[PDB]
Formats: C-alpha cells, structure tokens, sequence
C-alpha cells in the first residue's frame, strides 16, 4: 500500500544498475582490495550505489539506506524501525571480476527493523527475484516455492567459502563442511554470491543455505523472497534471525534449519551494528 | 566430413535427452543409491542412456559405446582405436533430484583413443556446449575462449566435494581445498556437475578445474570443448591427461594447472579401464 509504489521504484532501479554491471562486464576492470586479498571493489560497485543511493533520496528523502560501499567509505550503520533502504551494488563482485555468470542486484527494503521487500537481480542470466510480506516470492513471474524436504540425510545445501583467508576462520568454515558432508547429506554447492543462493532455496532448487560473514545487505533482499516462498529465517545458534548479526540459515523448514545449527561452530564476528 | 554427421546426430540426441529429463523433473521421483548415500541414480538416468545408446545404435551400429549406467549395470569397459560414444545420460544426478538447475547431458566422442567432438547440453538452462576439433568451442554459437589469468593468487576455481562419504576422503577432499584457498586463490564454486564446472573453464568464467573420482564419461564431453577455448587437461598430478585415471585438472593454461598440482594430495581410485 505505502510500499508498493518504492518497491516498483526498486525494480526499475535495480534493471538500470544491471544494465550499469552488464556494460561493465564488456570492459577492462580496475579491481582493488578491501578486507583481504580475496574481498574485491570494483568503480562499478561504487558507480552503482551512487547511482541507488542518490535516485532513492531524490524521490524518498525521510528514507534511511545502508550500502555495502558506503560502509567501506566509513558511513556508520545505525539501524532503526525507520524506512530502510538496505543496498548490495553488485553481490558476487569476485563472480564480476572473473566473468562467472551469478551477479546480483541486492535491494532490501525494512520497516520497524522487519523486511518488507526484497529485490535480487541476477542481471547476467537476467533473472529478476522479488519477495513482498504477504504478496508472495517470484522469478520472472514464476511464483516460488521452498522444497518440502525437511530429513538433512537427503539435503542438499548452499553456502560460500567466504573471502576470508585468516586460518582459523578458514579451518572453521571447512570443519562445518565436513561435519555436514559427515551426517551425510546430498551435497554442497557455491554460485558465488549470497543473494542467489538464497534465491535457489526460495525455487526449492536447494534445501537450505547457511553462512557466517556476510552482512545485512548480502542478506536484506533474498530473506524475505526465502520467506515468502514458504521458508524461514534463523541464526546459526537456532535463535531469532538477526540481519546484523553476519550468521544466516535460510532454509525451507525450522525442522531443517534447526538441524544444520547443530552441526556449525560459530566464527567470532563483529557485528554490522557494533 | 564423416564425424561431423555424427556431431550433428549427437546435437539432436542431446535435445530429447533434455526433453526427457525436464519432463522428469516435473514429475515425483524413485531415487536408488549406487556407490554411497550420496551417489543417486533414477529411472530417468536408466532411460536416458537407453534411448541414447539405441539411437546411436541404429544410425552407426559399427560404432563402440561406453556409458555410466551400462557399467553400473555391468558392461565391462574396453576403451579401443574404434569410434566411441562416452555417455553420461544425467551428468548432475543429486541436482536432477532436487531440480537444482544445473543438469546436463554429456556426449563424448573418441576416435584413435582420441578426443574428436563433445556435446555437454546444460537443459535446465539451456545451454548447448559444443567442441570439435580444430573446429572451436561454442556454447549456442558463441565461440568460447579461456580466460588469460595465468596467476593462481587472481584464479578462480571451480571443483565438487564428492559422492564419497568416507572419513579419510572427505578429509583430504577438503584439505586440498582449504591448501588452495591459502595459496590465496579468489575462491572455489560448486555447480554440481563435473561437465557444466569443465564447460564454465571453457567459457573463461573460471580459470580451473580439478577433482578426482569422476569417471571418463564426466569429461569425455567437457574436456574437448575446453581444450578447443585454448585451454589444458592434465592429470591431478602435474603428468599428461589420462581419460581413464579418474582424476582431472581443467585449466586455462599449462602454468595455472602445474600450480594447482603442487597442492594436491591423491585419493586412491580404482581407473575406469581396471
Ligand atoms: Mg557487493
Ligand atoms: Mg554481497
Ligand atoms: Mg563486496
Ligand atoms: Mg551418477
Ligand atoms: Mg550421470
Ligand atoms: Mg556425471
């Protein structure tokens, strides 16, 4: 009702910033550094959030935003039940870099801390994701709908190595593998960016997609698409989903979800809020 | 041009196999296990590879033919100077199962022991790959190049955890990955096919791929489209390719596959032709 009219502001948005990212893809890249030698920037990345950042204060200034690439400008994230607009440029920026066909257009869109929409372009296959509370998930006018799998001896996951190359980080993200290949469970895949791996539990192409690291904007657009098609939300403890917490479980049941929690060491990590 | 006859045959086979495999996928499925948990196996496969070898069958009699289910059914492999159909009627079984949308058919053929064409149809998607040789590599007639990254700290790889279940294998398994991302590399992707991850090497979207433990039909198709986009097929080891040795590392070039050698620790595996 007073959403609706940003969230269809959102998609036009996020087809202009694909456009941005597939005319990129045709060029030379500039490709720097952030946290480690792994964590890549890109011009692109920096020219797409501009371009979000200033058409949404145009036509919503009361609004609030939160941009991956504005925090690595040094903006401090202050998250409120205010209309929050929560932005990944590109989602899967190592995906650009190296022409891997999975780049995404994250825009997420909060009210009293809770999601209200999501936006997950995956421009290069050009396969537009939405989610809405209550209005249901969609790709490309398909309806989603989680798989109805809920025994982890026939799961098949989704989740990211991560851009981390700290060792003891490294050892814990492949010890949970391990564990979880151990149970057993069909298998493990990586598309190379949060956003549309979440998106395939929502299509129920993929049973449940966990990760420690990733932060609120890799997070924001996907989570209410997994919900809206029939999924849930939780932390890697079993608790209450937290967006700024960098832990998810996405998955297409508590049943499964709360599984898979037991079988993860969490990754000490500063919060998106701290 | 003899051989191309039987590309332009394989191309349409290739098709209704698709057809068959899409329509299964809209359908309920019987899911058997073959070597582990985690090695599946339908109806669909067997049916697959049915239609494929009659159809073959019919338009070259003459011809040899080796497939994964036939073996799995206990025809002895017996790999000849004869022209050769290499069959694997669902490449991506565990994603078939869960319609997780990377399946593919993979077609290989051999004459001189040698790898003449390659089809690999990724038919969720669909996406026709296609290699001959002196010929190029395309995917729906776009001529397919490997990417130029020679540097394996800017290389992205693309490899699969496994159908084993085995303690010891699934610790060395994870043990190469966690080597390769200290290196640091810019990470690891996991479609979950052993043809579509060798086909992503082809298109320059990876720069390699590596595993041990799939069999010659997993890369008959795949590893003349690579070689075909400029890139190389060596052993895991560093030595020359062996079709039947289980064992692959799909690059870009000679440097970037040699560097990625040096990390890996063999399985111990029973070859295709013992
Ligand atoms: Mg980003
Ligand atoms: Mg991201
Ligand atoms: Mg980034
Ligand atoms: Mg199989
Ligand atoms: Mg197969
Ligand atoms: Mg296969």
């Amino acid at each position: 009702d007073p959403w609706q009219e940003c969230m269809d502001y959102a998609v036009i948005l996020a087809r202009q910033a694909g456009e941005m990212i597939r005319e990129a893809l045709k060029n030379e890249m500039d490709v720097m550094i952030k946290s480690s030698p792994a964590d890549l920037v890109t011009v692109t990345d920096q020219k797409v959030e501009k371009m979000l950042m200033s058409s949404i204060k145009e036509k919503y200034p009361c609004h609030s935003f939160i941009g991956e690439e504005s925090v690595a400008a040094g903006e401090k994230t202050v998250f409120t039940e205010q209309p929050t607009w929560v932005i990944d440029p590109i989602d899967g920026t190592t995906n650009f870099v190296h022409r891997f066909p999975f780049v995404a257009v994250s825009i997420g869109f909060l009210v009293n801390k809770e999601m209200e929409f999501g936006i997950v372009y995956s421009c290069v296959e050009d396969k537009m994701y939405t989610g809405r509370k209550g209005k249901g998930a969609f790709c490309n006018g398909q309806k989603l709908q989680v798989s109805q799998q809920e025994d982890i001896t026939k799961s098949l996951l989704v989740t990211e190595l991560g851009s981390s190359r700290k060792p003891e980080t490294l050892r814990i993200v492949l010890s949970n593998m391990e564990k979880l290949c151990s149970i057993p469970i069909h298998g493990i895949r990586s598309v190379g960016t949060a956003a549309v791996n979440m998106c395939l539990v929502a299509t129920g192409g993929a049973d449940a997609y966990y990760e420690m690291g990733i932060h609120c904007w890799d997070m924001a657009g996907a989570g209410i698409i997994v919900t809206e098609a029939g999924g849930v939300l939780m932390d890697v403890t079993g608790g209450p989903f937290d967006l700024m917490s960098r832990r998810i479980i996405a998955a297409n049941s508590i049943t499964l979800a709360k599984r898979i929690a037991k079988e993860i060491e969490i990754i000490p990590l500063q919060r998106d809020d701290e």
